[PDB]
């Protein structure tokens, strides 16, 4: 169960590039490093971090990175491959049918920094008050998946150093699942028969502190089985501390 | 004045009648194509296209064979088809963020094979309980279907006294066995035996099916499936080939 998921984050963070898209975590990272480049890249917040690739990557341009994550089982493979050197990973094939992988931390250009990261388990929409002080907060496919994004979209700014960024991923995949439809940032027709985008929605709640600075589309492909695969394509937000 | 669908039968229409995504020829047309060409030296007089939703497949065949039945097991489905057939239009809802929608109108006249529809009949019905009348055929296609199945061998094993002698069985599917769709007892394959081998679905349905067929061909067919605006399903099917006797 956990482990599937995990399995699952394992082979997307640290896999092979599937229909010409490329990593998604070395992409946002890389993308994240040039939006912030004037900025002194001395300590980095990276939420939901799932197996770590994003704060290995974002590692090699700052100087501290906190990779956390709610389930304290992707925590603990990111751990395991940052301590351990590897972890191993079940590849899903046809229907039941798996197929095993070694993920070694001395095959990527990240393994120059990777001692610069801490994992920790917890939740966005309430950190603990030792994350702050922090350059850029990323938060990669995470808003769609909180039970309150505003809990986090609201606060955040109290985490971030001046002229610091916060930048955002989302597909925008609202589901009740996960979010109370009352808590949508968008995708949703309001009272006034409107219809929201979370774009829109995000720019209500974050231009009081933050300014959106860029947005560009980022797809992503995860594996499922060896045919079935989920292609989506996330937007990026950037929002620069005002 | 159109006829609308719901979102199930919706997210058909899109995927058979709406635009390609991410350069991906469109599932249906493919299909069909392909199965004209692996019959080229066949007659083409009737085609079977079991599980063809909202009618694409069927209305492709129909620009090679003289006669195509299209049979699905959802009466919503056959519907659909059915009044774009008749009416020549039918609309349908695309998924956006969240729980917005657009929609969209399908017009026969903006599709080529506006020349053959006449040439299609579509029935509700069941590929593991075929009437006697769908009998005869010289292509029986069923696609991403087997997987969708509870016991996805009661088609196969009997499917050979449906087509006629030189006749094909071409399947599609990316073998997504689902207990919930499949009693593990009768995935054909994607599981390990009680030997410890693993068991390939291509090496199960050469099995079942080379007792009244033989492997002509496979390949390699992909698709995608919006499911919003920015979420999509990319799968790569397996097109088998099957020639009778």
């Amino acid at each position: 169960e956990t482990d599937e998921s995990v399995s699952q984050y394992c082979d997307f963070q640290y896999g092979e590039d599937c229909f010409g898209v490329l990593n998604f975590a070395l992409a946002c990272a890389t993308k994240a490093i040039g939006y912030t480049k004037e900025t002194p890249k001395n300590r980095a917040l990276d939420l939901g971090c799932a197996t770590g690739r994003a704060s290995f990557e974002l590692a090699r341009s700052y100087k501290h990175v906190d990779g956390v994550d709610y389930s304290q089982a992707f925590v603990d493979a990111a751990t395991e491959l940052q301590k351990n050197g590897c972890i191993g990973y079940s590849q899903n094939g046809e229907g039941e049918l798996k197929n095993y992988k070694v993920i070694d931390r001395e095959g990527y250009a990240f393994r120059d920094s990777f001692t610069k990261v801490e994992f920790f388990q917890g939740d966005a929409c309430n950190l603990t008050p030792q994350f702050k002080e922090y350059d850029l907060i990323m938060a990669t496919n995470l808003i769609d998946r909180l039970y309150e994004p505003r809990l986090f979209l609201e606060n955040i700014h109290k985490r971030i150093n001046e002229k610091g960024y916060l930048i955002l991923t989302s597909p925008y995949t609202w589901r009740e699942e996960y979010t109370a439809k009352k808590f949508w940032i968008g995708g949703y027709v309001d009272e006034n028969g409107k219809e929201v985008s979370t774009l829109e929605g995000l720019k209500e709640i974050l231009e009081i502190h933050f300014e959106l600075v860029a947005t560009e589309d980022i797809p992503f492909v995860i594996r499922e089985t060896s045919r079935k695969f989920q292609h989506t394509i996330s937007q990026m937000s950037v929002w620069k501390v005002i």
